[PDB]
């Protein structure tokens, strides 16, 4: 019983995309608060995403619009995946090699 929260959870991030970029994107709903993207210090020591980030809004609305708005644009040829920040389902991420 509690609707208004801000933060969104987006994944399949390609590892070229960008800050910059996200923000230009996500910019277009509303004024960003804070853009962080999970980024780790690599071999070369370089911080790159790692397929997923969290974007924040300065209102729990522009998030919400943002959140189906921005979803299924098709962003470096791959479609990313929007969730509510904060959700009690925990994403499921699957392994690659095998």
């Amino acid at each position: 019983g509690s609707s208004g929260s801000s933060g969104l959870f987006i994944k399949n991030l390609n590892f070229s995309t960008t800050e910059e970029t996200l923000k230009g994107v996500f910019s277009k709903v509303g004024a960003i608060k804070s853009c962080t993207i999970s980024k780790k210090k690599n071999k070369a020591g370089v911080l790159l995403s790692m397929g997923f980030g969290f974007v924040e809004y300065k209102k729990p609305e522009q998030a919400q619009k943002a959140l189906k708005q921005l979803q299924g644009h098709t962003v470096d040829g791959h479609k990313l995946e929007v969730r509510i920040s904060e959700r009690a389902t925990k994403p499921a991420s699957g392994p690659s090699s095998g």
